[PDB]
């Protein structure tokens, strides 16, 4: 071994525990739940846009069988 | 006026007269009819797709939930 190789497993050492110290920890979980409230104001958004759409598919239909009584 | 433009109203007649002659009247019924059909059964399929996806989003949105919950 050797001094150098000595530090440098101190080193790696440090960075291993690094990703679970507190400030990192915290950090790392406010990124994953901005993550997740982005995705769900996208799902949220996804659900109103298909609602919507299947309340214009029901008026079609019912507008499809009104033309047809009124061309009678 | 003359014999060829006399024969030429009679004929103008004829064709005014065609369009709602009975075959033409049924022909023509069953092709705004066959459509109808047509576009009912895309209408049809598009309500079960939205509906389908809709259930997708809603799974997705419980998936969400659990995942942070399971991560803690
Ligand atoms: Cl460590
Ligand atoms: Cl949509
Ligand atoms: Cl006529
Ligand atoms: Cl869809």
């Amino acid at each position: 071994g050797s001094a150098r190789l000595r530090a440098l497993r101190q080193r790696q050492l440090d960075r291993a525990a690094a990703a679970v110290e507190p400030d990192v920890v915290v950090k790392r979980q406010e990124a994953l739940a901005a993550a997740r409230l982005k995705m769900q104001e996208e799902l949220n958004a996804q659900v109103e846009k298909h609602k919507e759409k299947l309340k214009q598919l029901e008026e079609e239909k019912r507008r499809q069988k009104i033309e047809m009584w009124d061309s009678m």
